[PDB]
């Protein structure tokens, strides 16, 4: 599966049993999704920071599937105007940069 | 050329005769320069997505060259924290995602 990226790169993951809309975002470099829950445990972790840090949770180790690619990455929890992978798993579903 | 991500794509481009780092951003529609003076003309645009936008110069048609893939297209001129390469120029330069 390769993308041009004439429209912009959402993929569908599944996380946490659900399916959810994601951002495929070189320039993020953590992950972060929408409010969910996941189970056990965490730290926290902020970030942003650009007029005050988010704090977020922060997830290791934890499974996601992003189109038949299932991965397992650290992925942070709590507010986000959308979904958003970053490059923390896209290394590990094995996705570059190509021209 | 092929580039991984453990890393943040920072690549060198050359627009304006000058030399500059960039980083190359899926999550971003347009192409956003730190100011840099450009002939020709331009019209005001409004960018940031939350808390006022910012206002900044639009130009068109522009000469740069991204590393080495010379190509044509508009760029985004004014306070931006970091130069920013956005899907605009990797559809020119035809720079894809994969995995
Ligand atoms: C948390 C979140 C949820 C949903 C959607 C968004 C857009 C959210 O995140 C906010 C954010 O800054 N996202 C970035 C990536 C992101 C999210 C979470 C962790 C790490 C990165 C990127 O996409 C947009 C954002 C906008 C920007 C902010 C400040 C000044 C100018 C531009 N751009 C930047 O930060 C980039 C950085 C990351 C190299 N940026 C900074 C210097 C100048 N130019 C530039 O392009």
């Amino acid at each position: 599966p390769q993308i041009t990226l004439w429209q912009r790169p959402i993929v569908t993951i599944k996380i946490g049993g659900q399916l959810k809309e994601a951002l495929l975002n070189t320039g993020a470099d953590d992950t972060v999704l929408e409010e969910v829950n996941l189970p056990g445990r965490w730290k926290p972790k902020l970030i942003g920071g650009i007029g005050g840090f988010v704090k977020v949770r922060q997830y290791d180790q934890v499974p996601i599937e992003i189109c038949g690619h299932k991965v397992i990455g650290t992925v942070l929890v709590g507010p986000t105007p959308a979904n958003v992978i970053g490059r923390n798993l896209m290394t590990q579903i094995g996705c570059t940069l190509n021209f």
